[PDB]
Parts: C-alpha cells; sequence; structure tokens
C-alpha cells in the first residue's frame, strides 16, 4: 500500500496501474497504444515506460502497483527508451505534417515534439498507392502515417464485437485492414468509423465527399441544398477552440451560407418526418396486434449488423427512411414544388457526424427517376476543414436562421442525436397518433443515458408496451445473443451502433484521451440537444408547422398511398441458397 514515484511516497488501499494511480496525482507518463482500458497486447508501444526499481523498465499502463513500490518515471533510462520507440516509429512514418489532416491534433506529433524524437532514416515513400487504401464508400486508410498501435482493432472489438478490424500479415509485414485485406464494405464492416475515433494519427479517416459538394457549389446551374444532422450544432465548435458543449446552431447556419451554399435547411426537420412516418407505423402495428417489435431503421451502421449478422429481422425494421433520406427524397421531390427548381439540379449535401451515412446515401436504390435521395455527405470534420480553408472566422460569427420551408425542427427531431433520442421522439407522437389526444407529458427520461441497454414500460391506450433502447452495436449483440430479446414480448425497438448516439459518430471531432477523462463527451454533447428540446415551444415532431403544410399540401397522410411509395424504403434478406 505504500509506493514511491520521484521521490514522493504514497498511501493507498488501490489496486490500479501506475499510468492510472501516477496520473490521479498528477504525475506526467506518457502513453501511446493505451485507449478504451486496454493496450496493444502484443506489439506494445512501450511509450509509457517507467523504472521499477529492483525491476527495471516496465510499461506503466498494463503494470498494477504494488506494496514497496520504488518507481522512476523520469529518468535518463526512460526517456532514452520513450524516445528510441518513438525514432523507430518515425522510421516507417511520412512525417510531412503540412498537408496531414491530423496536423492541428495529432497525438504523435505532440509526442515527436515531447521527446524531441528523429527518424534515424526517414521514411519517404515513392508510390503512396500501394500504401491507400480508399475503395470504401465510407473509410479510407493510410498506412503511412499507421503507427500499427491496435488502437483501431481494440476500439473495434470493444464498441461493436465484429472485429472487422484486423491485424494482417500482407508481403510479410504487419498491417491493419478488414477480414483477407477486402474492401471494407464488403466485409461484415458497419463503416460506423469508431477505429477512425480511436486513431491518433491520420491512418483512418473518412471517405472525403469534399470535392462533390465543392463541384456543386461551383457548377453554375446546381442548386446546392446543405442541411446538417442534429449532432453537428452540439459539437463542431471544439475544432474552433471554443470548448465542449456549445450549441454553435446559428453560427453554422451564418457559415454554410459564406460557403456558398444556395439553401440552408437542417436534417432535424427530416427527423421529424421520420418521427411522423415511423410513429405511424408505430400505431398500425400496434393497431394490427403486429408484427413485433418493430426495430428503428435511422443507424446505417445498425442496418448493415442486421444485414451481415441478423437479416431475419430485415422485415423487422420500420420501412420509413432514416433522417438524412426521407429529407433527401423530399429535397428532389417537394422541395421542387415549392421552389420552381428543376429537380435534375438540385443537389443534397449533408452534414453528418457519421462515416456510415456516406455509405447509405450512395447505396444504388436509394434514388427515384434518376435522382439521388443524397448527392454528398460530409462529416463534422470535412465541414470544419471546408471552414477553415474558406478563412472564415467560425468563433466569432453571428446567428443566422434556416431557410424554414424545410428547416424548421421540433424538440422530439432535435435529441435524434442522443441515445434513445428517436425512442422518446417517436413515443410523444406515437401516443398522441394512437389516443387521439395531445397529451402534456412528454419527457421519457427513463430511455435516455448512457447505460448499455435500456428497457421502459409504456401504456398507449389503455394497453402496456414494452420499448428497448440498444446503445451501442456491441450491446446489440449482447441483447441478441443473451437472449434477452426473449425474456419479455418487444414492441418497440431502437437501435444505435455508437455507444452514446450519433454524438459519438464515427465522424466526429477526435478528442485528446486525458481531455476525455476530464470531459464526458458523451454526455455533454448531448446536453446541448436535450437543451434545445427544452427550449424549443414545439417538442412533437407533428407540431413541426412546416412539416404540416408540406404533408397537408404535397404527401398526404403519412404511412399511407403517396407517402408510403415515396418516403419509406425496405431491406431484404436474401432467399436460402445451397451452398
Ligand atoms: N439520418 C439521420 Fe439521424 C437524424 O436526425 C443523424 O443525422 Fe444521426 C445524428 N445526429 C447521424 O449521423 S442517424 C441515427 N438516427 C439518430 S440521429
Ligand atoms: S499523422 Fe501526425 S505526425 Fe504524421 S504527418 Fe500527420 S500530423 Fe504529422
Ligand atoms: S467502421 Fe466500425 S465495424 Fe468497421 S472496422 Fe471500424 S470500428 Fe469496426
Ligand atoms: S490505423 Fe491508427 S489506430 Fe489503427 S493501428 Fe494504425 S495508427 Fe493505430
Ligand atoms: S449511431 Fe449515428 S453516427 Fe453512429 S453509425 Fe449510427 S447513424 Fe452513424
Ligand atoms: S501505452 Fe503502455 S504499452 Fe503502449
Ligand atoms: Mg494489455
Ligand atoms: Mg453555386
Amino acid at each position: 500500500k505504500t509506493i514511491i514515484i520521484n521521490g514522493v511516497q504514497f498511501n493507498t488501499d488501490e489496486d490500479t496501474t501506475i499510468l492510472k494511480f501516477a496520473r490521479d496525482n498528477n504525475i506526467d507518463i506518457s502513453a501511446l497504444c493505451f485507449l478504451n482500458n486496454c493496450n496493444n497486447d502484443i506489439n506494445k508501444c512501450e511509450i509509457c515506460t517507467v523504472e521499477v526499481e529492483g525491476t527495471g523498465l516496465v510499461t506503466a499502463c498494463d503494470t498494477l502497483i504494488e506494496d514497496g513500490m520504488i518507481i522512476n518515471t523520469n529518468s535518463d533510462a526512460v526517456n532514452e527508451k520513450i524516445k528510441s520507440r518513438i525514432s523507430q516509429l518515425l522510421d516507417i512514418h511520412e512525417f510531412k505534417c503540412g498537408p496531414c489532416n491530423r496536423r492541428e491534433n495529432c497525438e504523435f506529433l505532440k509526442l515527436v515534439i515531447k521527446y524531441k524524437a528523429r527518424a534515424s532514416k526517414p521514411f519517404l515513400p515513392k508510390d503512396k498507392t500501394e500504401y491507400v487504401d480508399e475503395r470504401s464508400k465510407s473509410l479510407t486508410v493510410d498506412r503511412t502515417k499507421c503507427l500499427l498501435c491496435g488502437r483501431c482493432v481494440n476500439a473495434c472489438g470493444k464498441n461493436t464485437e465484429t472485429y472487422a478490424m484486423k491485424f494482417l500479415n500482407k508481403n510479410g509485414k504487419t498491417i491493419i485492414g478488414a477480414e483477407d485485406e477486402k474492401c471494407f464494405d464488403d466485409t461484415n464492416c458497419l463503416l460506423c468509423g469508431q477505429c477512425i475515433i480511436a486513431c491518433p494519427v491520420a491512418a483512418l479517416s473518412e471517405k472525403s465527399h469534399m470535392d462533390r459538394v465543392k463541384n456543386a457549389l461551383n457548377a453554375p446551374e446546381k442548386h446546392v441544398i446543405v442541411a446538417m444532422a442534429p449532432s453537428v450544432r452540439a459539437s463542431i465548435g471544439e475544432l474552433f477552440n471554443m470548448g465542449f458543449g456549445v450549441d454553435v446552431t446559428g453560427k453554422i447556419y451564418t457559415a454554410l451560407r459564406q460557403l456558398g451554399f444556395d439553401k440552408i435547411f437542417d436534417i432535424n426537420f427530416g427527423a421529424d418526418m421520420t418521427i411522423m412516418e415511423e410513429a405511424t407505423q408505430l400505431v398500425q402495428r400496434i393497431e394490427n396486434n403486429g408484427p413485433f417489435p418493430m426495430f428503428t431503421s435511422c443507424c446505417p451502421g445498425w442496418v448493415r449488423q442486421a444485414e451481415n449478422y441478423y437479416p431475419e429481422l430485415l422485415n423487422n425494421l420500420s420501412s420509413a427512411k432514416s433522417p438524412q433520406q426521407i429529407f433527401g427524397t423530399a429535397s428532389k421531390t417537394y422541395y421542387p414544388s415549392i421552389s420552381g427548381l428543376d429537380p435534375k439540379n438540385v443537389f443534397t449535401v449533408t452534414v453528418m457526424p457519421c462515416t456510415s451515412k456516406k455509405f447509405e446515401a450512395d447505396r444504388p436504390q436509394m434514388e427515384k427517376d434518376g435522382l439521388r435521395d443524397i448527392d454528398a455527405v460530409i462529416t463534422t470534420r470535412e465541414l470544419a476543414k471546408m471552414i477553415k480553408d474558406a478563412k472564415i472566422p467560425f468563433a466569432k460569427l453571428e446567428d443566422s436562421e434556416a431557410d424554414p420551408a424545410m428547416g424548421e425542427y421540433s424538440g422530439a427531431g432535435a435529441i435524434f442525436g442522443a441515445t434513445g433520442g428517436v425512442m422518446e421522439a417517436a413515443l410523444r407522437s406515437a401516443k398522441d397518433f394512437a389516443e387521439n389526444a395531445e397529451l402534456e407529458d412528454i419527457e421519457y427520461k427513463q430511455v435516455r443515458g448512457l447505460n448499455g441497454i435500456k428497457e421502459a414500460e409504456v401504456e398507449i391506450n389503455n394497453n402496456k408496451y414494452n420499448v428497448a433502447v440498444i446503445n451501442g452495436a456491441s450491446n446489440l449483440f449482447k441483447f441478441m445473443k443473451s437472449g434477452m430479446i426473449n425474456e419479455k414480448q418487444y414492441h418497440f425497438i431502437e437501435v444505435m451502433a455508437c455507444h452514446g448516439g450519433c454524438v459519438n459518430g464515427g465522424g466526429q471531432p477526435h478528442v485528446n484521451p486525458k481531455d476525455l477523462e476530464k470531459v464526458d463527451i458523451k454526455k455533454v454533447r448531448a446536453s446541448v440537444l436535450y437543451n434545445q428540446d427544452e427550449h424549443l415551444s414545439k417538442r412533437k415532431s407533428h407540431e413541426n408547422t412546416a412539416l404540416v403544410k408540406m404533408y397537408q399540401n404535397y404527401f398526404g397522410k403519412p404511412g399511407e398511398g403517396r407517402a408510403h411509395e415515396i418516403l419509406h424504403f425496405k431491406y431484404k434478406k436474401s432467399a436460402w441458397s445451397h451452398p
């Protein structure tokens, strides 16, 4: 219980690692491959090296403290070891930060500066083509940056339990990649991008849509609509040193105008649309007394999980399009009818916290009359890069508002970005629809928060119903495999692939791992959303006035006829085959 670190004595009953004990006691220990409570078991980076008297050099991140330990974190032996390991990394690292997309927030660069490290022989490949894989609609790899730290492999395992990201033996050398070095899209990968979030450097990235967007903007005849996800207004401010949990909605609208977008709408409008359709489908099922359960279908990471692991549930998914695609569909049909635009000249761009959204947008059948629902999807990070490249002073911009026709949104739509958000929003409408009433108690705190699996009983029209909120792809696996699905009859289930909801999406700003233990990123980003909900006068999707008018004037009644024909999408399992 007694340990000495750099000459300082501590008394403690704690059972923890040297790294965690030292950092709790404000002692600096560097780390690289340690993240998500694990390190690279096979190829330890050893950046967390410390000296334990009587033992030698040990890795602090996976060595437990023991009574009587005398530890030096900053001896010559230690600093030369760490510097040596960083130098070896530089030997396989294309160290050219100028045009690098992690230039502003790279963990490796920070370590190189800290230890004054240099390559024993600079790595300068002639042909990066063999190092880069951009076949995916969603994820790209640049192995000239890869430190083989395993953080993406561990994060895939931890977050999704698919292990789609693996170590591979290629040409007799170790790389990371997909099963058999396939394109990720052709594997059980969810394209959720949690591996990207985990990456300390620029080796993993989103598939860029930025030139699709800039081309559309500069095309004379193109009318470029832009619309951002719920999570974007709660996040993007982090990349302009505005801190965490800042609502920057009004600034984003202003910046998008300054970027030259022709119409400023909002995906939250599409969220209200999804609710209109999905809550209607839920009431339909309640009155048909089936089929049950109905699952949400707005998360393309979860749709891919269902496709790849549970195709028997594909017919249990709501046929309502996701906020992105339903908005997109409306952008090519309703929007011209109220604007005069030639549908073929409309180019619809979304801004998402999500890499999987790019795959969804590019699904061959997400189209009508030769017109894509969505033409481009850029991540939070990409929009930040566009803003910085345009030299727009984001933090000092005035607030503007969205164009109302497809920009208004309710508080129900606003909270989509948090785990349990869709559930809560959908219940607010379904209850009003089924009872043909406008109920006052609308908050469903039971489905909120970061618990991995959330259940609640709701009563609708003198009948009790069972709902569940699955928070993260690994938790969907747990729910199903453990038979939790069978311990009662579920009627409506929300699934999000990313733990925390879209606020923790694969397209979101990276956050430093130590600032990550300072701030709960999942809760602080979500707090912006719930707070908008609390202060909006319209808190149900079906009270959205521009939505109501669009339905009254163009689509008709949700869930039926026109709305069904246009605003819905069904996923179908493959017929039985041998082999
Ligand atoms: N389409 C859509 Fe969604 C909405 O609204 C986003 O835009 Fe999400 C967010 N934020 C993302 O990415 S998707 C999963 N449904 C919940 S939130
Ligand atoms: S990954 Fe980091 S260290 Fe490597 S070139 Fe990019 S910014 Fe520089
Ligand atoms: S995108 Fe998601 S599922 Fe695919 S390798 Fe990365 S973490 Fe795993
Ligand atoms: S892609 Fe990134 S997280 Fe994965 S091993 Fe390479 S450097 Fe580490
Ligand atoms: S939870 Fe949100 S960000 Fe994550 S994969 Fe699903 S839609 Fe994308
Ligand atoms: S951080 Fe401890 S071995 Fe990598
Ligand atoms: Mg370990
Ligand atoms: Mg233009």
